[PDB]
C-alpha cells in the first residue's frame, strides 16, 4: 500500500485544501480521490492529463451519463495526484 497526496484544484476553487488517500498504485489512487472529491453517488473512472505513466499528474474523472444508452462524459474538474512518502 502507498499514500498519495490529492489536490482537488478547481473542484474546491483552488482553496489549497488537500488530503491523502491510500492505494496500491497511482490509477487506483486517482479513482479513490475522485470518489472523495465527487461524493458517494459518483461511479466512474479516471484518465490522465499530465505526467508520466505510473507517476504523479493531473487526472480527470468520467462516467456513463445515466439515462442514456451510450458514451462517457467527464465529471468535475481535473485534480492532482502525487506520490507521498510518510514517516
Amino acid at each position: 500500500m502507498n499514500t498519495y497526496l490529492i489536490d482537488p484544484r478547481k473542484n474546491n476553487d483552488n482553496s489549497g485544501e488537500r488530503f491523502t488517500v491510500d492505494a496500491v498504485d497511482i490509477t487506483a489512487a486517482a479513482k479513490s480521490a475522485a470518489q472523495q472529491i465527487l461524493g458517494e453517488e459518483f461511479e466512474g473512472l479516471v484518465y490522465r492529463e499530465t505526467g508520466e505513466s505510473n507517476g504523479s499528474g493531473m487526472f480527470q474523472a468520467y462516467h456513463h451519463l445515466h439515462g442514456t444508452n451510450r458514451t462517457e462524459t467527464t465529471v468535475g474538474y481535473p485534480f492532482h495526484v502525487m506520490e507521498l512518502l510518510e514517516h
